[PDB]
C-alpha cells in the first residue's frame, strides 16, 4: 500500500504545516501537524476542556463506531517549545492520503497548553519519530508509520514541504518526479528516539564550505533551523545590522536586508537554503526588525534541522531495519 497527502502552511510564514487525517467511522477529518520530532498522535477532542478549545476541529470518539477506549492508558507530553498536552487514549481507524491503519492509538486531549489553544489551525499532532518516544502509559503505543510499515510497498515516508506553498507527505514510495538530481542517504542514530544524523558542514552565501560534523535531528514539527552558536554567528555576521537580542529571544535583522543563502552538507552533497527562507518577518506587527530563521541551539541541547532546512529538500525517512535519511534538492 501507499498514501499521499498534501500538507499546507498554516500561515504566511510557514510556521507549521497541516495535513488532513481521517479518524474513525464515519471519518472525522482533522488537520494535524506531522512531526518527525515526536511520536504521539494526539487530537483535540470532545474530552478537551472547553475553555481550551478555540476554533479547532475535534475528534468525538463516541460518534465513531470503530473507536475503543484503550483502558487505563494515559499520555502526557511536553515539547521543546514549552507547550504540552495530556489525556486518555482510544484506538481507532486512521487514514492518511488513502493509507489506512486499523487499531491506531489516538490520544485524546483532556488538557492542552495555551499555545495549542491559541492556534485554531492545528487540530493535533501526528508523530513520526521512533515509537520509543511515545508517551502512552502504562503500555507504549506505536506511531502511525510504525503501524503502517509492514503494509507499505517500501518502509519509507517522504517530506516535501513547500516554501509559501503546499507540499506533500508520501508513505510507502519515493516519487522520483519530486526532486532533481539524486538522493544522498546518510546514517541515522535512533538512540534518542529521533531521526538523528550528522551533517558534514556548511557554507554562508557564496562563501567557502566549512567541513565540520554537525549532529542534529530532522524535525518537521520545528519551524526554524537551530545550529551551534559558532555557525549561527558566522551566518548573521554576513547580514548588516543583524544582532542577537536577548529581549526578543534570538537573532534579529533589519527587514530591509537581503539575506544570504545557507548551505548544509549531506555526505558529499549540498542542500542550499535560499536567503528568503530565513526571513520570518517583523518581530511584531509593523516593526522593521525581522526575526531570523537560523538560531542558536546552545540552550536546547541538540541541533534541529527544522522546516527552514527541510523545505529546501526532498527528504526520505527510510524506516528499514537500519533507518537512514535521504536528502535531494528540488
Amino acid at each position: 500500500s501507499t498514501g499521499s497527502a498534501t500538507t499546507t502552511p498554516i500561515d504566511s510564514l510557514d510556521d507549521a504545516y497541516i495535513t488532513p487525517v481521517q479518524i474513525g467511522t464515519p471519518a472525522q477529518t482533522l488537520n494535524l501537524d506531522f512531526d518527525t520530532g515526536s511520536s504521539d498522535l494526539w487530537v483535540f477532542s470532545s474530552e478537551t476542556t472547553a475553555s481550551e478549545v478555540d476554533g479547532q476541529t475535534i475528534y468525538t470518539p463516541s460518534k465513531s463506531t470503530t473507536a475503543k477506549l484503550l483502558s487505563g492508558a494515559t499520555w502526557s507530553i511536553s515539547y521543546g517549545d514549552g507547550s504540552s498536552s495530556s489525556g486518555d487514549v482510544y484506538t481507532d481507524t486512521v487514514s492518511v492520503g488513502g493509507l489506512t491503519v486499523t487499531g491506531q492509538a489516538v490520544e485524546s486531549a483532556k488538557k492542552v497548553s495555551s499555545s495549542f489553544t491559541e492556534d485554531s489551525t492545528i487540530d493535533g499532532l501526528l508523530g513520526l519519530a521512533f515509537s520509543t518516544l511515545n508517551t502512552v502509559s502504562p503500555t507504549q503505543q506505536k506511531t502511525f508509520f510504525d503501524n503502517a510499515k509492514a503494509s507499505l510497498d517500501s518502509p519509507v515516508f517522504t517530506a516535501d514541504l513547500g516554501y509559501h506553498a503546499p507540499g506533500t507527505y508520501n508513505f510507502g514510495f519515493i516519487d522520483t518526479t519530486a526532486y532533481t538530481g539524486s538522493i544522498t542517504y546518510t546514517a541515522v542514530s535512533t538512540k534518542q528516539g529521533f531521526w538523528e544524523w550528522t551533517s558534514t558542514g556548511y557554507a554562508v552565501g557564496s562563501g567557502t564550505f566549512k567541513s565540520t560534523s554537525i549532529d542534529g535531528i530532522a524535525d518537521t514539527g520545528t519551524t526554524l533551523l537551530y545550529l551551534p552558536a559558532t555557525v549561527v554567528s558566522a551566518y548573521w555576521a554576513q547580514v548588516s545590522g543583524a544582532k542577537s537580542s536577548s529581549s526578543v529571544g534570538g537573532y534579529v535583522f533589519p527587514c530591509s536586508a537581503t539575506l544570504p543563502s545557507f548551505t548544509f552538507g549531506v555526505g558529499s552533497a549540498r542542500i542550499v537554503i535560499p536567503g528568503d527562507y530565513i526571513d520570518f518577518g517583523p518581530i511584531s506587527t509593523g516593526s522593521s526588525s525581522c526575526f531570523g530563521g537560523i538560531q542558536s541551539s546552545a540552550g536546547i541541547g541538540i541541533n534541529i534541522f527544522g522546516d527552514v532546512a527541510l523545505k529546501a529538500a526532498f527528504v526520505v525517512f527510510n524506516g528499514a531495519t537500519t533507518p537512514t535519511l535521504g536528502f535531494a534538492s528540488k
